[PDB]
């Protein structure tokens, strides 16, 4: 679940990026 | 996963508000 | 992770609906 | 965790689509 966690970390960045628009 | 969950909850609320515009 | 997956699905569906406006 | 990962990918796709708007 290291890959799982890296995918979640990417998702968080994408979510915060849309949330700053 | 708490921090990811909170980022999703934030975006879901902002989208619901945008849908009332 | 069932509930986190459901929340992702809900958010995905909201984004989809926004993407059709 | 396969289903969580697949839903995450679908969510990321919708996030990317909106960033192209």
């Amino acid at each position: 679940v290291r890959k799982l966690r890296a995918e979640m970390e990417e998702l968080k960045s994408m979510l915060s990026q849309l949330g700053k628009t």
